[PDB]
Parts: C-alpha cells; structure tokens; sequence
C-alpha cells in the first residue's frame, strides 16, 4: 500500500498549481476538494484535453465530440464559461473539422500583406497606369 | 468582353486592402503585380486558405494536406515565413488534426484555475487540515 505524504510534499502542493498537478496525490485532493463544492468543470474540462492529447488519432474525432458534448454543447452536464474569442474558435473546430487549420498563420499574413505587398501595389508603376485612363 | 476598370474602380482598391482583395480585377491586378517582382507566395497562401473556407468537409483532410506541401512543408515549391507561434500551431494541426481543438480554450482555463480554483483549493479547510494534521 501507498505511504502517508510527508509534510514537504503537502506544503509544495501549495508552491503552485503545476505542483499540485503533477503530484497524483496532490491531483486527487484538489480536484476532491472542488467536487465537494460542485466547481470542478474547470479541472475536469482541463483533464479531459490533457487526456485528448494522448488518444490515438483514429480516436480523436469521436473524442473531440465527447468533450464538446460534456463541457460545452447546448445543456451541456459540465458548461464551462469562456471568453467569446476562444469559444468561437472551438465550436468552429468542433463543427468544421480542419478547416481552420490555417487559421493564425493566415491572420499573420493578412497582416504582413497589409505593410508590405499591399502598399507596393499602389505605389507601382502597374497601378499608376490603371488610374491614367 | 470585359469593358476596362473605371478610373472610379482603380481608384477604390486605394481605400484598403479589403477593397482591393474583392474586387475580382483589383485581386488579379494585386497578384499579377506580387508575380513580377517574384513576391506573390504571401497572397497565393491566402487565397489557398481562402478556397479551403469553401471546400466541402470530406475533401478538407487532402486539401489541407495540399496546401501544407505548397506553402509549409520542407521544400515547398510556394515557401511562405511565419512567426514561430503560428507555425507551431499551424504544424500541430496539420500532423494532428483535431488533436489541438481546445487549445486556446484550455489555456483560458489553465490561467483562470491560478485565480480561482487552485487559490480556493489552497484556503480550504480541506488542505488547511492535512498541513496542521
Ligand atoms: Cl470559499
């Protein structure tokens, strides 16, 4: 059978939340603890990405449902609350598989193209003929 | 046959990016521009992203695959730069589709735990009891 945790190992759940984490014990306590006060969606929610990340891909698109059904659909039993930006980038994950893959290297570009390949566009002698015409 | 573009027109695409990018003569006079001076990879990225927006979902897998090989992949024939952060998590989500989802949610979550949940846990009586005893 498991040994009692000394003092040292219960004082450093309290040094971080990364601590108390990696810590099974300290795991366990905390996520006890919130239970008992019905807060817990956020830890469970936080486990169950943590837990994605492990599965076999083949089982991810299944997963990926499971948890947005769990934590985050319409009536979902375990609704957590997040801010509009990262929940509107999550249902269109979760409803358009893939297709915003691209998503933050084209907002970088977009970016980019408005300070670079843009303005060169309306300075060249192509656009300049244009306007004549 | 198409008549030419207004002055009217040409001047438009000069109010923004935005303006010049949906007018279908203003994008191909921007893109015809970027090719003669060999700088078009950034626009031929966006326009990709674009149409992938577009695609049904079953051809979605492939087509990122697609554009991954064209603008991303080692050696790609369209190379385009990214800041490390969107190429790491444009990589992820090509190598792993799906497998990233939540990730911007749970970091939302991560960093809202450290000011709730975890704090909360720390003051309980619940870990309070086993420091005394
Ligand atoms: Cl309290």
């Amino acid at each position: 059978s498991m040994k009692e945790p000394s003092q040292q190992r219960v004082k450093r759940w309290g040094f971080g939340m990364d601590e108390a984490l990696k810590d099974p014990v300290g795991r366990e306590q905390f996520l006890k603890f919130l239970e008992s006060e019905f807060s817990s969606e956020n830890l469970r929610f936080w486990l169950a990405v943590e837990d994605l990340k492990k599965r076999p891909i083949k089982e991810v698109p299944s997963r990926v449902q499971e948890i947005w059904q769990e934590f985050l659909a319409p009536g979902a039993p375990s609704a957590i609350n997040l801010d509009s930006k990262s929940y509107d980038k999550t249902t269109h994950n979760v409803k358009e598989p893939g297709r915003y893959t691209f998503e933050d290297a084209q907002e970088h570009i977009y970016k980019l193209m408005k300070s670079d390949s843009y303005p060169r566009f309306i300075r060249s002698s192509a656009y300049q003929e244009l306007l004549q015409a």
